[PDB]
DNA sequence: AAAAAAAAAAAAAAAAAAAAAAAATTTTTTTTTTTTTTTTTTTTTTT
């Protein structure tokens, strides 16, 4: 938890040289994303990027800039056809996350997801209760069929998505709640089923203004592989007969604790020219779009991974990696620039 | 046929009109009984 992480002495300085060791191991980023759900077969891209969302980028303090609060979480969207295994990350990693609410379709509202006042049946008194987003608040939210989510209560999710803020201005009370959560949704394509004829955005059926918000879109889709069926029948059958969370607990305390990832120079020049590629590609008709929000998310991803390799100085890998990571989600290169 | 807007309802919270509940010893009067005094009646003593 976030009380653990601050306090010094949460770990031996052996712990600490063990997870150093660990850190300058090479495969530490594939090691701890196969290590998260270990039981959920080859999603290595996913588990990836869930494992960058867990790490998170760096806070930063720009007050005396005047600009507003960076949103320093991650989020990530499974678009996905039901039964993909979509919702079975969705409840790992709201088992798994400290301060982690869940929420699913037409189960939730505006009110009931920032706030609301109720009658304190202890005290007779008027009280304000949270909801899940302020639940949540340093931790992430799970929504499972985000796409059953009425736009009544969808329109929240801007402002918690772009300032981390939940700004209420109700009869009797005004105040503006800390939200900074993340956010891991999982969408259904319309008609529940991904027509192979449709460009991405058409079958994701979500507002350009909502999918800019998710600094990570995985499209779950079903390739009709002979040796994945086989393969994934084996796992799912050999559940049926038979890293340490420790580590990874450890590895993620100490990153949080004491990594914090500053873009270098190369670095900046890299993002640079990945956000004019990654705009001039996206440029295309049914594509996701490009605005400087996915740059924003760029910067994101590429902080958390340097956090990963615990290198304190965000490089040209990490913003590579992020690169790579946000292109494979959607699957850019398997989609040609005028269909899906 | 699906999404958004409108409204319609349900339930919960709040503020008066009427009804219902709570809180409450002390002073003065009179009656009885008992005693004291007056006069009449009766008794006793002296011539």
């Amino acid at each position: 938890g976030l009380d653990e992480e601050a306090e010094q002495k949460l770990f031996s300085e052996k712990r600490v040289e063990l997870l150093k060791e660990l850190s300058r191991k090479p495969d530490i980023y594939e090691r701890l994303a196969s290590a998260l759900a270990p039981s959920i077969y080859e999603h290595e891209d996913i588990k990836k990027g869930i494992l960058l969302q867990l790490f998170g980028g760096t806070r930063k303090d720009f007050s005396h800039t005047g600009r507003g609060k960076f949103r320093a979480e991650i989020n990530i969207l499974l678009c996905g056809d039901p039964g993909t295994s979509k919702s079975q990350l969705l409840q790992y990693v709201y088992n798994l996350v400290p301060r982690g609410q869940y929420t699913s379709g037409k189960g939730s509202s505006a009110v009931g997801l920032t706030a609301y006042v109720m009658k304190d049946p202890e005290t007779r008194q008027l009280v304000l209760q949270t909801g899940a987003l302020v639940l949540s608040d340093n931790g992430i939210c799970c929504i499972d069929e985000f796409d059953k989510m009425n736009e009544s209560t969808r329109s929240v999710l801007h402002e918690v998505m772009e300032q981390q803020t939940l700004s209420i201005a109700k009869a009797g009370i005004i105040c503006q709640l800390n939200a900074r959560t993340s956010v891991l949704a999982a969408a259904n394509p319309i008609e529940s089923q991904w027509n192979p004829k449709k460009t991405t955005i058409e079958n994701i059926q979500l507002p350009h203004t909502l999918l800019s918000r998710f600094d990570l879109i995985f499209l779950m889709l079903d390739p009709q592989d002979e040796a994945y069926d086989r393969r994934l029948a084996h796992h799912l059958v050999a559940l049926y007969y038979q890293l340490d969370m420790a580590v990874l607990k450890d590895y993620i305390a100490y990153a949080h604790s004491t990594i914090m990832p500053r873009l270098s120079e190369e670095a900046s020049q890299a993002l640079i020219e990945a956000y004019v590629d990654m705009r001039k590609i996206g440029s295309s008709r049914g594509m996701v779009s490009a605005y400087p929000r996915q740059l924003e998310s760029l910067i994101r991803l590429a902080e958390a991974h340097a956090k990963v390799r615990l290198s304190n100085k965000v490089e040209a890998i990490d913003v590579e990696e992020a690169k790579r990571l946000h292109r494979e989600a959607l699957k850019q290169s398997a989609t040609d620039p005028r269909t899906g």
